Parts: C-alpha cells; structure tokens; sequence
C-alpha cells in the first residue's frame, strides 16, 4: 500500500489518509531562532532501567524493537507530559547516503538518521485506545550523526542480517536502550502526529537537541536492509522518512536557555 516510493511515498499519503493534511502534522522544521525557552517545562524524566526488549521485527517500512509494555518497566515522564508514558517500541528513519535521512530537521539541517522511542500514556490504557486521543503518546525522538561508532547501537546492527526482509522477526531481549541517548536531555517540545500512516494527531513530540554520533559501519547496515519480503524483487530500505510538514498554528518549545 503506502510506502516511500516515487508512486506510493509522503505525497501520495493524503489520498488514504486525509488527515496527512491536517493542523497538527509531523515531522516539522525546528526554527532555533523562533522556538521560545520555555521556563515551565520540567526535566525529563527517561526511567528505563527496568526495560525488557523482547523482539526486533522488519515491518516493511523500518525495523522495531519492541518491548515489554503491560507494565510499568520504562516509563518517561515529566518535560511537557502530564501523568506516566510507556515504552512500546523504538525504530529508525534513515536516508540513502549520510545528507539526509531524519525526518524533523533543525534550522533545515537533515540529520543522517533519527531515532524514535515510541511511548503511551497509560491513562488510556492500551496503545490502540490512546493513539485515538490528542494527549495519547509520547515519542521521543533523537538525531543520528556520522562519526564515531555509537557502542550502545551495536546489538542493534549485528541482528538486522536476520530480518534482512519485511515480516521477518528475532528474538531481541536483554537490550537497554539507554545506550542510545546522548548526554544531555535538552529538548524542543510541539503537538504534532504519527509520521507514518495513519498519521494520527495523537503525539506529544520531544526532540532531544544533541544527537547521538554512529559509525558509517553502523548506517551503512540499516541501509542493507530491504522494504521487500523474502523471495521479491530486492528494494534496499532506504530514505524511509517523511520530509517536514506546515507548522501552522503551533509553537515549539526549549527546555533550555
Ligand atoms: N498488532 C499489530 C501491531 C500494530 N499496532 C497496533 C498496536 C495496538 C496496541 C493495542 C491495541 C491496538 C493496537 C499499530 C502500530 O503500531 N502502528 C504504527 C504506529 C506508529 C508509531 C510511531 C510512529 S512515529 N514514526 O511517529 O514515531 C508512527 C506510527 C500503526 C497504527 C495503527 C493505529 C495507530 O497506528
Ligand atoms: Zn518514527
């Protein structure tokens, strides 16, 4: 169906998905000059040493790590959110040579990748239930630069020669994802949606403002996976993002001076 693709990509979205065109869409463009420090917003609070990864999946148009989410075990909280946020998921977005790649950019600048941790707001009890609300979910989303190799990352990488195609799965478990975060937890903050279809206007965006760095070796084995499934034409996954999207009625916000 919807893909990245010159005939199935962002541009064709809105004829299945009309809200592609809506007042809240993401990614966005992060102007520094105009993003206003925001003195009310807190730290955020990332508690993820209780998290349990359980399976990496190639879904066709990136690939998920996903977690254990039926309890309280990584959790974000705090910054622009009001009440408990689970983990669910994390996955990547990454372009065909190290230029492009993210799917917010910062001053226009396109990051070689960027990572999404994907969380829920528990008040609704489950993720079908609050991706149907303005306030259902959080993503936490961080930039990939090319340079030094990203320790944390590496787990990552050495499995994705088993899920080389769309609908295949390994188990994943034992990874912590805080060896994916940077040092500091700055961040810009906006209402905006899913990027991907369906495209709900459902996420509270925090947009971490130092990126983490990772090797070439590293990028360049997310970029030998396929969207394909086994058996079919090979179609490298590459440049699996959706360029930023109208502002409109918003602001974004700085946690930091
Ligand atoms: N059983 C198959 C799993 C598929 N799940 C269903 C999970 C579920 C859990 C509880 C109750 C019902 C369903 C749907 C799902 O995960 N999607 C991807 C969501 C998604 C997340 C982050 C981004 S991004 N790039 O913005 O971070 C973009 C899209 C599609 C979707 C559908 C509706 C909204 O989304
Ligand atoms: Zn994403």
């Amino acid at each position: 169906h919807w893909g990245y693709g010159k005939h199935n990509g962002p541009e064709h979205w809105h004829k299945d998905f009309p809200i592609a065109k809506g007042e809240r869409q993401s990614p966005v463009d992060i102007d520094t000059h105009t993003a206003k420090y925001d003195p009310s917003l807190k730290p955020l609070s990332v508690s993820y040493d209780q998290a349990t990864s359980l399976r990496i999946l190639n879904n066709g148009h990136a690939f998920n790590v996903e977690f254990d989410d039926s309890q309280d075990k990584a959790v974000l909280k705090g910054g622009p959110l009001d009440g408990t946020y689970r983990l669910i998921q994390f996955h990547f977005h990454w372009g065909s040579l190290d230029g492009q790649g993210s799917e917010h950019t910062v001053d226009k600048k396109k990051y070689a990748a960027e990572l999404h941790l994907v969380h829920w707001n528990t008040k609704y009890g489950d993720f079908g239930k609050a991706v149907q609300q303005p306030d259902g979910l959080a993503v936490l989303g961080i930039f990939l630069k090319v340079g030094s190799a990203k320790p944390g990352l590496q787990k990552v990488v050495d499995v994705l020669d088993s899920i080389k195609t769309k609908g295949k799965s390994a188990d994943f478990t034992n990874f912590d994802p805080r060896g994916l975060l940077p040092e500091s937890l700055d961040y810009w903050t906006y209402p905006g949606s899913l990027t991907t279809p369906p495209l709900l206007e459902c996420v509270t965006w925090i947009v971490l403002k130092e990126p983490i760095s990772v090797s070439s070796e590293q990028v360049l084995k997310f970029r030998k996976l396929n969207f394909n499934g086994e058996g079919e034409p090979e179609e490298l996954m590459v440049d699996n993002w959706r360029p930023a999207q109208p502002l409109k009625n918003r602001q974004i916000k700085a946690s930091f001076k």
